């Protein structure tokens, strides 16, 4: 409603940059701290993982750098980037192309 994350999917692997970038837009009336995390440890390097975003449509750009491939076979969770802002969370799935 008051904020959003683009794109809606992060693509790594064959044909892709080793680097993906997220854009987080804050349309609340006040400046907001965000935290950007991954639901699988030691899978990506997120930079910066915390920053402030200006209100009224300000935005921050966040690098996501894949460190290893996910192991669905080793029953890791389906990998997600999670952005947290105010009391809310938006998840962005990660795909690795073979």
């Amino acid at each position: 409603q008051n904020w959003c994350v683009q794109p809606g999917l992060l693509e790594f692997g064959v044909g892709c940059s080793p680097l993906a970038t997220l854009s987080v837009t804050n349309s609340f009336c006040s400046r907001q701290l965000i935290e950007v995390t991954c639901n699988v440890p030691d899978l990506v390097r997120i930079s910066p993982s915390e920053c402030y975003v200006s209100p009224d449509g300000g935005h921050a750009e966040i690098d996501v750098r894949l460190l290893r491939s996910p192991r669905q076979d080793l029953l890791e969770r389906e990998p997600l980037i999670v952005v947290s802002m105010e009391n809310e969370r938006i998840s962005v799935p990660i795909s690795f192309k073979f």
